């Protein structure tokens, strides 16, 4: 076909590997407990199952540990894949990511699939999912670093709505949208508009959201979506 | 198979016919009041091929030449405080030197998010809703290794690497930084990536969503990356390209309406 054609080549022997790490609890003093971060976790390693994902679920890793995986993933043939995904749930702000241990910049999550680095993931997408729950709009008191390099996305959330069962809470607006999305969907079309709509989704639950009676700021909180890639993304 | 008009606030497209479809206006900086600043050269271009199509677009383009950074904030601010009610949305164009999340004015340096401060809802509840786009370019371009002299550095440590994004719904940031440019004999003009903007704006600007042809935008921009100073052989994989923020919650399709 094309160098310059309209979408990536989804049909190589496999997928590719989405490889999860999820954090419930932080041998971090009062850094709060997640709770049903094992929801949406079980939720999205369901779904990439049927998107043809050969997904592996890291819970509660140190922080030098998914480092390991991470890197011992990026130095695999990826010849015969598709592209990569890799999604994170835990705590912490849009520039510090939490382990079981301890904070990390999210940019080690990219770095070791650079094309220098992972010549066999050359022009395939790169996507990266992260939520890290933490959201007042309030930096007064009188975010990551986005690698330039073809082929890389990433969504990241911080909005802090869920649902929740009886009292204990379960799944989140962001992450739930997600699956729904690429399940009643992801066959029909390319990957950022899908995620356009799951902001719409998680924008829409803001309006379930804590302030008003006329409370200062207005506009709703969605996720970010940082996009380099070059050509339309269809599973 | 079709276009249509009404029924969501759950609907898939912005509203893209008003009155009006909203201001660009466009921030261009070629000369520097700073010592050192190398003079960027063929901005002109950019910028006047920039107006050409937002003007067929639609928009009431409006062009501010080398102006001082307390003279960008006061037009940006004067431009927040307008009646947008009547407009489909919003634009910012900079095109200036600096990084990721430092830009420059004729006078000094700024941060990019003083650009869309004063936009947000609560400070512009008349363009609360509609799209609120900014393009950037801020040309240097470097992500090192390969040589191994003619440097200083040896222990690790490169953070503030990018800019502060809006968490609030309706923004869009397309950031360059790609410094490859055309250029007509020694004299540099028009970079890869605003021409590539343009192109993709005029030639399906109308028929396809902001996104998509954001994304042929970088393709565009990775494709002429291989004019680029080393790889000196071969196919190769991919590049370094534009930056394409979205918080975006509908479908931008760049619509009309010709008596509206």
């Amino acid at each position: 076909v094309d160098r310059n054609a309209p979408y990536y080549n989804m049909n190589h022997k496999h997928r590719g590997m989405a490889i999860i790490f999820n954090h419930e609890h932080f041998d971090i003093h009062s850094l709060k407990s997640r709770t049903g971060t094992n929801v949406d976790s079980d939720n999205l390693s369901k779904v990439l199952k049927t998107l043809g994902f050969k997904v592996t679920v890291f819970p509660n890793l140190k922080s030098e540990e998914i480092n390991k995986f991470i890197q011992q993933t990026a130095e695999m043939d990826h010849s015969d894949a598709d592209c990569l995904l890799v999604a994170v749930l835990t705590a912490g702000e849009l520039g510090m990511l939490y382990a079981k241990d301890t904070h990390y910049k999210p940019d080690n999550l990219w770095y070791y699939f650079t094309a220098d680095k992972c010549p066999t993931l050359a022009g395939k997408p790169k996507l990266f999912f992260i939520q890290a729950c933490q959201g007042d709009r309030l930096d007064g008191g009188i975010s990551y670093r986005i690698p330039v390099h073809a082929d890389f996305l990433i969504a990241f959330s911080t909005v802090p709505g869920y649902f929740s069962w009886r009292n204990t809470t379960r799944g989140s607006w962001f992450m739930q949208a997600l699956c729904e999305e690429l399940r009643y969907a992801g066959t029909e079309r390319d990957i950022l508009t899908l995620l356009t709509f799951v902001c719409q989704k998680v924008a829409l639950d803001f309006e379930s959201n804590a302030p008003d009676s006329a409370m200062m700021h207005q506009q709703k909180q969605v996720p970010c979506i940082t996009s380099m890639l070059t050509r339309l993304l269809v599973f």
